[PDB]
């Protein structure tokens, strides 16, 4: 099966938080768990953040 995490109302969340008080897309990616730093920015992306 595939392993990419869904961007439940939790993460979306939390992404978007962290993003709005400056965290690198590296340091969200951590915090967040099994999903990488470009694929944050890719979410920041389709979020219009």
């Amino acid at each position: 099966g595939a392993m990419d995490m869904s961007w439940t109302d939790e993460r979306v969340s939390t992404l978007k938080k962290l993003w709005l008080d400056g965290l690198s897309a590296s340091q969200i990616a951590k915090q967040l768990g099994g999903v990488t730093r470009n694929a944050v920015i890719g979410k920041v992306h389709r979020l219009g953040l």
